[PDB]
């Protein structure tokens, strides 16, 4: 039903170090993810230019971002390629092994955190502002999974007993408590509006 599993011991010392280090820009979280599903509706994209039958399970190909208040979670949906279990569970939990290495070097000389997403890990930004992210996905291969983690060195997956949901990548952010200005409808804006003006793809931030 439930399996639990390690980050391997890298994943895990940069994600520690993004939930204890002291650092004030912590908006840049939002471009990392909604730079990672740009990338994700790239690679849909470019799959279906050889078989225009990917997109059997959706076709619009847009970003969506739903602050809910009273949940005190900010969501970023996507349409894009989604992740088969062993994708959520390679890419999540090991696979830049790598990419955080280099990057934790780099943050001597003067590296700061903000450049995270050069390294190709910027997903764990998140946890600048979230004590709990869930990644709830959908790929064209498998069935939908369910990813959790509130850090501390483990994560879950679960097959998805939600809503069913096309194709693509659901990020849920539970805020800290002293973060829900991350909900709020002119922080996101200025917040997209300063770090990705120029997204290749619809962003509809949603009302409340
Ligand atoms: C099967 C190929 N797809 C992938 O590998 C993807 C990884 C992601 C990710 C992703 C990438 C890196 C990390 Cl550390 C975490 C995530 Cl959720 N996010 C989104 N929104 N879409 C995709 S598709």
């Amino acid at each position: 039903e439930v399996e639990t599993f390690a980050f391997q011991a890298e994943i895990a010392q940069l994600m520690s170090l993004i939930i204890n280090t002291f650092y004030s820009n912590k908006e840049i979280f939002l471009r990392e993810l909604i730079s990672n599903s740009s990338d994700a509706l790239d690679k849909i994209r470019y799959e279906s230019l050889t078989d225009p039958s990917k997109l059997d399970s959706g076709k619009e190909l847009h970003i969506n971002l739903i602050p809910n208040k009273q949940d005190r979670t900010l969501t970023i949906v996507d349409t894009g390629i989604g992740m088969t279990k062993a994708d959520l569970i390679n890419n999540l939990g090991t696979i830049a092994k790598s990419g955080t290495k280099a990057f934790m070097e780099a943050l001597q000389a003067g590296a700061d955190i903000s450049m995270i997403g050069q390294f190709g890990v910027g997903f764990y930004s998140a946890y600048l502002v979230a004590e709990k992210v869930t990644v709830i996905t959908k790929h064209n291969d498998d069935e939908q999974y369910a990813w959790e983690s509130s850090a501390g060195g483990s994560f879950t997956v679960r097959t998805d007993t939600g809503e069913p949901m096309g194709r693509g990548t659901k990020v849920i952010l539970h805020l800290k408590e002293d973060q829900t200005e991350y909900l709020e409808e002119r922080r996101i804006k200025e917040i997209v509006k300063k770090h990705s003006q120029f997204i290749g793809y619809p962003i509809t931030l949603f009302v409340e």
